[PDB]
């Protein structure tokens, strides 16, 4: 469960060089949870 | 929420300093705020 959410909510928001996540993505990542 | 107040964001859960954020750090945001 908690393994595959964790590199999804990466991946999805994550477009480039991930690696990593920027600023944009991280916006993306909070938008999601809250 | 602005993107100034995003930037601190980013640099609270950008631990290892390298302008980005990774898959264990993105852990942090995820379960924030559950
Ligand atoms: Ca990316
Ligand atoms: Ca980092």
């Amino acid at each position: 469960k908690s393994e595959e959410e964790l590199a999804n909510a990466f991946r999805i928001f994550d477009k480039n060089a991930d690696g990593y996540i920027d600023i944009e993505e991280l916006g993306e990542i909070l938008r999601a949870t809250g």
